This record gives C-alpha cells, structure tokens and sequence, in this order.
C-alpha cells in the first residue's frame, strides 16, 4: 500500500506513479477538476476530503488566465503563465489542509499554446532547482491535430526536459496520422515516451466527442501493448478519459477496467457550480442594498449579498456533483 | 518621488512607510479592500492598475477562513491561518502582473482571535528567514475592548517581533479606560510605547466611526496637534491614522480625515454589494441557465455551455466590483498617484 495514500497536499514524482498504479490495481479512476478560482479549488478539495479520495486539480489555458484575471493581456500567454503559477502556489498552500493527496495538472495545450507550456516549464525548473520538486505535478500536451510523428516527436522533446524533474506528462493523440485511434498508434506513443521515463499517460480518440463511445477500444490498446512488451501486466498503459459527457456507469466501467485512471468532464462541473448560486435567484427580492420584501422598506441586506454567503452555494453544489463522480469512479473511500 | 511608487507586487518594510508618507504629503488615502477569493483579488488589483493607484488588500478573520474553505474547521483559528497564508502566496504570485505596489494586510484581530495572529506571525517569520521578507506587509490588532494599558502592552510585545522583519502594525484603540472619543492623550500613549520599537505603525482611534455619537474626523487633527507639540517636531503628520468602516460618509468628511493624516480607508459593505451586482444582473439570462435546454433558440437542441461557464458570469461581478473600487480611488484622491 503506497505511501502516497497517507499524504496530504500536492504530490510529485514517484507519488504520482504510485497513485496511478494503485488506481489500476484497485479498479478506480480519479476525476480531474478544472479549477478557475480559489472558490472552485475549495469545492473540489472539500468534495475529495469528505469522500476520503485523491483528486486532480487542473487549469486549462483559459482557467489559468482567469486565475490571472481576464483584464490581463494574454496575446503572448503571459496571463496563462502567471495565473497558472499563482493557482499553483495557492493550491500547494491550502491543499495540505484538506488531508488528501492532490495531483496539480494543466489541461489541453495544442501547438499554438506551447508558449504557455514553455512558461510553466521554466518556472518548474526554477522551482525544481531550489526546492527539489517542480511546481506542477503534471502537464498535458494536445498535439492531436498535428501529424502523429510530429506529435510524438514534440511530446518526447518536452518529456526529456520534464523527466529531469520526475514530472508526469499527459499526451493526447487523435486520428490524424499523416474513426478511432488505432492500438498500434497508441503503442508508438508508448515506444518513444517509455524510453525516457515511465511517468506518462495517454488520452486516445475512442468516440469521446470533445458517433458513439467505444471504451472497449481502450482495452485493445492495452492488449496490443501487452503482447508487444511481452508482459503479463493487464495495464501496460496509463489511460485518460476526456469529455463526451452523458456516458453511463457501464461505459465508465469498461473504460476503468481497461486502465483509465483519470476522467475529465468539465461541462458537468461548470454547470454544477452555477446552479447553487443561480438558485440564489429565489432571494432576488432581498438582493438590493437596503430594500427587502422581508420587513424594512430599511433592512440591511448585508447578510444576503455577502459573497461568502452566495458563492458558498456554488461551492456546495459543485462539491456534491464531484461527490457523485467520486462514487461513480469508485474513488470514494480509497484512502 | 519615492521608489515604491514605481514597484510591482506586494511591498514590504520601508516601502510601506514610504508609501504612507507620500500619501500623507500629497493628501490622499488608499482604500483597503477585503478579499475572500482570487476573483475578488483580481477585481481589486485590476481597478488599481487601471486607475494607476497603489492599493491595500486585506483578509478579515472570516475572509481568511473563506480562502481556506468554509468546510475547514476553524475552532482553533486553523482555517483563518491556512487561508490567509494561501491568500498571501496567491496575492504575492499574481500582484506583480498588475504592475502596482500592493500592501498585503490583515484586518481586525481581537483578543479571542490572537491564535490566528500567532499562526500568521509564525508563518511570516519562517518565510522571512527563507527570503528576507515576511508574507504579509502588515497586520492589524484590535484590542480596543480591552483596558487601554493592556492593549498597548500586548501590542508592544507583538510589535517587537514584527519589527525584526520590518513589518507594519496597525493597532486600534477605543474608548475603554484602564490604569465618547479616544482622547489625544490616549492616542499619544500608544505612539509613545510603539515608537520606541519601530516607526512602522498606524493608529485607528474611535472618532464616531460606528463599527449617541457623531462622526468627527476633526478629532484626528486633535490627535496630530497633540502629538506634534508633545514631540517638538514641526511636521503636520507625526501619526499614521486609518479610517475604519465609514458607512456613507461625505466627500468632505473623508477630506477632513485625509488632511488630518488618514492614509488608509476601509468600508467593506460597498464592495461586497458591488461584486454581487454584476453577478446578480446575470438574472437577465436566467432562461439560458439550465443545462442543454435554452428558451431563446432551441430546447434540448441548443447548448448552454457558453453562458453557464463560470468564467463568464463571475467576470461580471469582478467588473462591477472594480467600478466601485475605481470610484473609491477617485473619492480618496488616490487615483493616478503612481
Ligand atoms: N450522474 C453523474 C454523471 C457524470 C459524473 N461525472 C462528473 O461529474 C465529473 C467527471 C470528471 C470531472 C468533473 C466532474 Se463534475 C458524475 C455524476
Ligand atoms: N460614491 C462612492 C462612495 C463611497 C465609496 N467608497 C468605496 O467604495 C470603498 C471604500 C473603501 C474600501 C472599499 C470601497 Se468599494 C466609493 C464611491
Ligand atoms: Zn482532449
Ligand atoms: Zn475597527
């Protein structure tokens, strides 16, 4: 039973691999929560701690720039860089308080956003040089629109640099090549990256739109790589499940059995966080400065407009949503 | 033209004193905004960069506990400690991007809440020895409900720890006795004992600023005149004074306070309300705010993702909070001072 399960805070290095191996041994996936604010970070960590689960927090390119603020010019990725770095420091500072291991990750980065990747890496190296761990646990590349050769080459280039800090890389491959992702395509991703380090996961195109979901193809990848490596391991790969919301428990179940360790579903969470604040539409009569239907012409509506009151409703409704995912992915109780 | 006017990010030590001396001399005060989230930090920093102004960000005990999460038990001030620390790293990390000096401060901390103060000072000291600077620019102590000699005494001991780091202390004193407005005699007692330790401190007196009695910013002039003669200096402002919680004061009441040497003004309610308004005004798109099924174009065939994305509606509250902050930076003549 790996030490990572009894740690609290952001985890790095071997702790990330041990966590993902544990997920595969025990048959569970860990949801990946896009976070855009201290308030969405809080809702995710709280859902995870209350369900005694590990969790992945990730910033997308736009989430990271929202952490910087939308009024910060982002023509040259300076806002995604600075904001991903500020979220990283915030999350590291508060995450230990929730008593759970946390994987700090960054989301889709296609070729035209590699300057944002570049900025995080430099920061990671800096941090790594003075503290012994990088700043982010994990990064994603999504060169799936490039040729698979170019995607694999560029991933590998970045991965070499990432492997010096034992940092995890998630990479996405699609159906471009030079319909689903063929198992031999996935294996070429494995062949290059495994040469550098084992610390990497693959998001393949298996009907997950983001005409039908084909989670069993993830098993064909695992079987193909099984026979190529000559191993008895059921799961030679670490697999990731992107988007395509509305998939049922059986679909998530065959994907997890086939070695998926991580599931991103961001429209679910975005909508969930709105509802609690949105339903604070019933208190609209008490939502002007003094003037309230309840009593006074003259009442102080301060106990109603305090953001600590209403924002907490979105946190509450996001956290419940994440609690559902945590059970559906069998990650509840796993610590 | 002090250096601090040209710096980006959270400022410390003497840069704080410089900023306040420059506030006192050019006749402006600086709004202190309560933050409870990254979103609300962003709103304050954006309004200050947009209006070329320095700004103070502060976490109340409850705001700091909010940054940790309401789900985090706070019986021993634990949420308030972790949350303010985590706000400090976040604010320190993002503030340089907005290009303005930022005072990172903490709000009203009474006797019962001193564990929160202990936990913050503990973290400032570790961080100081690692880096040469504390986490927080300044901290506030509010022991006004305690006897006045007990207030000056606890505040002197804490101020002696903060002065190793060059940290700024703001202390509040009320109308209590121990051996109706704060007397200039009583105010000078505070200055007497704290100034021996370091000059990096400001004072919040009870001058009718409810939080019977009328608002009297003229007594803060009485404070300066009393101290000035009792010291011998000939400068107008031997005290750094702060204006707490001035519910709807006039422009002239604020001008009186500023010219009597107030450098810092906080009023929490307005910001809170302003942040809400922008988000509350996304009640005009209620019909687009359930999943997948939109009134406007097509039910269960037109997606609502682009409207319920929090990056959209939260921004609206940010924008209306910064407009109010911008109006406050005008009112306190802090606009454009960089
Ligand atoms: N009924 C139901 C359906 C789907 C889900 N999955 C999620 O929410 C999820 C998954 C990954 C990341 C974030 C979330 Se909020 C949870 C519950
Ligand atoms: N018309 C008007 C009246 C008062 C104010 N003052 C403020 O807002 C303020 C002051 C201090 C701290 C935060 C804010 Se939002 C601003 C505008
Ligand atoms: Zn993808
Ligand atoms: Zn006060």
């Amino acid at each position: 039973p790996p030490a990572v399960l009894s740690k609290s805070g952001v985890i790095y290095g071997k702790d990330v691999k041990d966590l993902f191996d544990y997920a595969q041994e025990k048959g569970f996936a860990i949801p990946a929560i896009n976070v855009t604010s201290s308030s969405t970070v809080v809702a995710a960590l709280e859902a995870a701690r209350d369900n005694k689960a590990p969790i992945i927090l990730q910033t997308s390119q736009g989430g990271a720039a929202y952490f910087a603020g939308k009024g910060v010019d982002n023509k040259d990725q300076a806002a995604s860089i600075a904001g991903s770095i500020a979220a990283a420091h915030y999350i590291r500072a508060i995450a230990p308080t929730y008593g759970i291991p946390v994987v700090l990750h960054t989301d889709h980065c296609a070729k035209k956003l590699l300057p944002w990747f570049d900025g995080m890496l430099k920061a990671d190296e800096e941090f790594f040089a003075k503290t012994g761990t990088p700043l982010f646990s994990s990064h994603m590349l999504d060169l799936s629109e490039e040729t698979d050769d170019e995607n694999i080459a560029t991933s590998a280039k970045y991965f070499e640099r990432m492997a010096k800090m034992g940092q995890w890389l998630e990479m996405e491959i699609g159906i471009t090549g030079g319909l689903y992702t063929s198992p031999e395509t996935v294996f070429a991703v494995y062949e290059s990256l495994h040469k550098i380090s084992p610390n990497f996961s693959i998001a393949a195109a298996f009907g997950n739109v983001h005409v039908q979901l084909r989670p069993e193809i993830l098993g064909d990848h695992q079987v193909y790589a099984k026979k190529q490596i000559g191993t008895d391991a059921k799961h030679p790969l670490y697999l990731v499940f992107h988007g395509g919301s509305g998939s049922t428990q059986e679909e998530f179940n065959t994907a997890i059995k086939n070695g998926v360790v991580k599931v991103n579903l961001d429209t679910d969470c975005q909508y969930a966080y709105l509802t609690g604040i949105r339903d604070y539409v019933t208190n609209k009569i008490e939502y002007l400065k003094a003037p309230v239907g309840n009593p006074e012409g003259d009442k102080p509506n301060k106990k109603y407009f305090d953001p600590r009151v209403w924002v907490r409703e979105g946190e509450k409704t996001m956290s419940k949503r994440i609690a559902e995912a945590l059970d559906i992915f069998h990650t509840k109780g796993q610590l």
